């Protein structure tokens, strides 16, 4: 099946999953001086102080948080979007070394890894529903730069250790995902996919002007985990990242001058 690998990394989806070459397919570069400042567009509404977490889990790919979606509780709003989206759960895609590791990139530079909060919009009912629509999933993208710690980040570093293998999972309540953001909400947003199989193209992405920094010891330990199941051969689950995709027919646009 699809993974990370020579044999069935990103230039192979395309044969079980024809959409890989599509017209709006996620990740791309972000050129700065090529993205167009839009003075319509809302500030973000960001209203995660509800937020209930519930678990963590390998899903052989990365690591989810899932958290309750069930009622509003944790939701993002406001900039390009219509309607209420629901956090259903926030992972990573990450490198095996510092210089890479980030899905987006910014004028061709990539970053050690990439957060996204994925949210669903409340008006298809559920989940499996909104990856079938246009404006089904709104992803917050949120670079991650090699510096300081980052504290809101290390209870999700200190149970990787209780999930290192494919279908592993973890009881995580009472996580906070505020204090993975960056002080500023200033974007970027285009209209994407999921960057991973089966790469519908349901995306709203809104991608962070500026990064989050995280400690070597912390990206260290995200390298830990492995893609394998428990008694399988061991494979680092580092470089889970999909390249830069054609922009075809699509401007990104920009909160910010
Ligand atoms: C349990 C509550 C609290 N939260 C979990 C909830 O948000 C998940 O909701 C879902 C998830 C999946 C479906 C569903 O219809 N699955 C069958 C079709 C289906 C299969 C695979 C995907 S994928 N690989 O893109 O995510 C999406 C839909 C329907 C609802
Ligand atoms: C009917 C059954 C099969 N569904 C129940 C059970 O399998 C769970 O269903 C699901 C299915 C999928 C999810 C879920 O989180 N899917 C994520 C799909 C997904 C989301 C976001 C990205 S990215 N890199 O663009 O942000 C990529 C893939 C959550 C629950
Ligand atoms: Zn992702």
């Amino acid at each position: 099946h699809w993974g990370y690998g020579k044999h069935n990394g990103p230039e192979h989806w395309h044969k079980d999953f024809p959409i890989a070459k599509g017209e709006r397919q996620s990740p791309v570069d972000i050129d700065t001086h090529t993205a167009k400042y839009d003075p319509s567009l809302k500030p973000l509404s960001v209203s995660y102080d509800q937020a209930t977490s519930l678990r963590i889990l390998n899903n052989g790919h990365a690591f989810n948080v899932e958290f309750d979606d069930s009622q509003d509780k944790a939701v993002l709003k406001g900039g390009p979007l219509d309607g209420t989206y629901r956090l259903i759960q926030f992972h990573f895609h990450w490198g095996s070394l510092d210089g890479q590791g980030s899905e987006h990139t910014v004028d061709k530079k990539k970053y050690a890894a990439e957060l996204h909060l994925v949210h669903w919009n409340t008006k298809y009912g559920d989940f499996g529903k909104a990856v079938q629509q246009p404006d089904g999933l709104a992803v917050l993208g949120i670079f991650l730069k090699v510096g300081s710690a980052k504290p809101g980040l290390q209870k999700v570093v200190d149970v990787l250790d209780s999930i290192k293998t494919k279908g592993k999972s973890a009881d995580f309540t009472n996580f906070d995902p505020r204090g993975l953001l960056p002080e500023s909400l200033d974007y970027w947003t285009y209209p994407g996919s999921l960057t991973t199989p089966p790469l519908l193209e349901c995306v709203t992405w809104i991608v962070l002007k500026e990064p989050i920094s995280v400690s070597s010891e912390q990206v260290l330990k995200f390298r830990k985990l492995n893609f394998n199941g428990e008694g399988e051969p061991e494979e680092l689950m580092v470089d889970n990242w999909r390249p830069a995709q054609p922009l075809k027919n699509r401007q990104i646009k920009a909160s910010f001058k």
